[PDB]
């Protein structure tokens, strides 16, 4: 009865409003308060025991479906709360937390492919922009390791990317790192045991099940055990020293499948399934 896995938003026929907490130990799902606005291709994160949903794409009927919204969920009260919106709409967004601050990375607004990045301070409820990335990335994967922010893969508006870059907060500058072996957009990126994992995604022709991690020491991307299902636009997070992937699109079907990665045995495996297949969710743990 400790920490739970929270899934918010997603897509099936349209942008979804579901918020659902999964309990890995007893294997159950709990339906929570809906998002005030349905959104797909959003990102989730956690700061001070609070759940945030960032950007994405809503179901607005006026032609403006790209979201610039930031929303806060309080588990203790089951209340969603609107926060200060970002400086620009960011669909297919990537998020990372450093020292209690949320970084919104890349994403898209219509034909605009953001290389820009902004930082949200919960203690001030403010968004301030920082140094833009070296590359424009939508469908980018973001993760944080030792107070450094990594932007991985994506789509620069012309080509799908295998390249990755690193953000140094104390210098406000970006620095390219070693590229992935695989071209990936809409991948699952996270930090587990001092490595940066990149799972699934879309190489431009197929959805992927291959998985590779990055080591700062050797500066190399090496493959690990592949997922049971190819999937892009998947939700990802860590729980109890294991990696969890949620939903996604395999090319024909919006997956309800949920797989778990054991780094000690280098094994993947389905452990449960969501209440309904869906892609482009945001996920966090608290
Ligand atoms: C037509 O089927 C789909 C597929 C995915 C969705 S989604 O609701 O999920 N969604 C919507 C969004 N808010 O943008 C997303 C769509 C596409 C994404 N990719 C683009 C990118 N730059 O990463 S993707 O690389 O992953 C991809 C590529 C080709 C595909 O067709 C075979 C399918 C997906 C999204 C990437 C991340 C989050 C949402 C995406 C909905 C319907």
């Amino acid at each position: 009865v400790g920490r739970l896995i929270y899934t918010a938003g997603g897509y099936f026929r349209q942008s979804l409003s579901y918020l659902e907490a999964y309990n890995p130990s007893d294997g159950t799902w709990l339906r929570l308060a809906d998002l005030q606005v349905p959104r797909s291709g959003l990102a989730g994160c956690v700061v001070g025991g609070l759940l945030y949903a960032v950007g994405g794409r809503n179901n607005s009927p006026d032609g403006n479906t790209d979201s610039s919204a930031l929303d806060c969920y309080n588990p203790m009260t089951n209340q969603w709360s609107p926060c200060a919106p970002m400086s620009v709409p960011r669909n297919r967004i990537g998020v990372g937390v450093i020292d209690g601050h949320i970084y919104a990375v890349g994403g898209s607004h219509g034909c605009i492919h953001h290389n820009s990045v902004e930082r949200y301070e919960p203690e001030r409820d403010e968004w301030h922009l920082v140094a833009p990335m070296l590359t424009r990335r939508i469908g980018v994967g973001v993760a944080v390791l030792n107070r450094l922010l990594y932007a991985v893969g994506g789509f620069d508006g012309t080509n799908r990317l295998n390249s990755a870059e690193c953000y140094y907060p104390e210098r406000n500058e970006w620095r390219m790192i070693t590229a992935m072996n695989t071209i990936r957009s809409g991948a699952g990126v996270c930090v587990l045991h001092n490595c940066i994992y990149a799972a699934g995604g879309y190489d431009g022709q197929d959805q992927l099940n291959s998985v590779e991690r990055y080591d700062v020491e050797t500066e190399t991307w090496t493959f690990v055990a592949p997922m049971k299902h190819r999937r892009s636009a998947l939700g990802i997070t860590v729980h109890q020293g294991r990696i969890y992937v949620l939903g996604g699109y395999d090319g024909h079907t919006f997956l309800d499948s949920v797989e778990c990665y054991d780094p000690d045995t280098d094994t993947w495996s389905e452990v449960t399934r969501m209440t309904s297949g869906r892609s482009g969710v945001g996920v966090a743990v608290t």
